[PDB]
């Protein structure tokens, strides 16, 4: 999968090791090999949630297959938990958008998937 | 609703309270509870529109329902106007990608909206 | 179309005129009018690909209508070729997500397309 986090929480508060932990945990959760997992964190952002500048996060999980009701709930729980634990962002100020990418619509290594 | 603005307009040009303004106008325009309205502004971007460096913006508005023909026309007029008045970006150098997210694909507060 | 590059390659490693080259090349590959081609490059990002933080890119290319595997493979090679040659990014560490936007869900110039 591809996972992206945008947040108003500053650079300093992003623990070293956090990108690795997202890669590890996302492999463990999705049933996907970690070699192709991409993770992206953007701190120091001018954003708001409900109008308020209290810590928040706008996130994105792109996957080729394996997206739906029950799975997206378990990923939400895992990643909210991780953002709360590591960046002190409350779960109710996190949004995670899930996308099921069709294989031909994902470019990689001078071509596309499958 | 989630609204994101990326622009080559510098940090200094974004007026104080712009995020709240976007949150008020989006709450009106969509009829949605204000607590669910997220906004994000990214200034100083290395962007071009038509190959030119002139002020421009690339935006997106994600929502669970309330996305379609007339609504999007109206959102575009509202939002381009706000970007013209506040950021001094000509409407013809603005894109806003609209997305109608299914409830099961939007994570929040340790779960999804399903 | 709209092309967006996010990378951990620094600001300085991005050559001058790279946005015009991307605009040039996208116009000649796709046949689309250059005036509506939007490009966005975001250097110095905190990201990892396959657990590792060697130079990488997570990209997107949005078009109105008409997406297929033949075109996407050609765009992938073209775009991967430009990132190798100019940004020193190995093609096996580049994702490009393709999207077929409906005309009505792309806001522009106070209205939407078609
Ligand atoms: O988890 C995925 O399905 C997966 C998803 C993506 C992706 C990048 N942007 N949008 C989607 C890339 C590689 C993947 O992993 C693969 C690993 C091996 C073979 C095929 C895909
Ligand atoms: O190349 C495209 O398909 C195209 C894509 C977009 C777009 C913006 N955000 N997401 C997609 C806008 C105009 C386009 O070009 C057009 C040219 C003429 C008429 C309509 C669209």
């Amino acid at each position: 999968p591809m996972f992206i986090v945008n947040t108003n929480v500053p650079r300093a508060s992003v623990p070293d090791g956090f990108l690795s932990e997202l890669t590890q945990q996302l492999a463990q959760a999705t049933g996907k090999p970690p070699q192709y997992i991409a993770v992206h964190v953007v701190p120091d952002q001018l954003m708001a949630f409900g109008g308020s500048s209290e810590p928040c996060a706008l996130c994105s999980l792109h996957s080729i297959g394996k997206i739906g009701g029950a799975q997206n709930r378990s990923y939400s729980k895992l990643l909210c938990g991780l953002l709360a634990e590591r960046l002190r962002i409350s779960p109710d100020r996190v949004y995670i958008n899930y996308y099921d990418m069709n294989a031909a619509n994902v470019g990689w290594n001078n071509s596309t998937f499958a």
